[PDB]
């Protein structure tokens, strides 16, 4: 596929559905990782984000090390445009969460 080994930059726009994307992770071994993309929603239309990325950066707050929660907070706080640095790892996202 298009899809790149190391982390990419992708630009989201907020919307009724919030940004289209929904996380497992922050625990242990685990960080935070996209477990959903919903259908139309902004992360579908960038066709960039991935089920298996783990997302390392939303708008300079590093997460990379961060709770589920930490992570949920700084998501709904990011603003109207949002710019995820996303790494593509679904064999790592299919050990936890298969």
């Amino acid at each position: 596929e298009d899809i790149p080994r190391e982390p990419r930059r992708i630009v989201i726009h907020r919307g009724s559905t919030g940004l289209g994307f929904n996380i497992v992770g922050g625990e242990n071994g685990e960080g935070i990782f996209i477990s959903f993309i919903l259908a139309g929603g902004p992360a579908d239309l960038s066709g960039e984000l991935r089920k298996g990325d783990q997302i390392l950066s939303v708008n300079g707050v590093d997460l990379r090390n961060a709770s589920h929660e930490q992570a949920a907070i700084a998501l709904k706080n990011a603003g109207q445009t949002v710019t995820i640095i996303a790494q593509y790892k679904p064999e790592e996202y299919s050990r936890f969460e298969a």
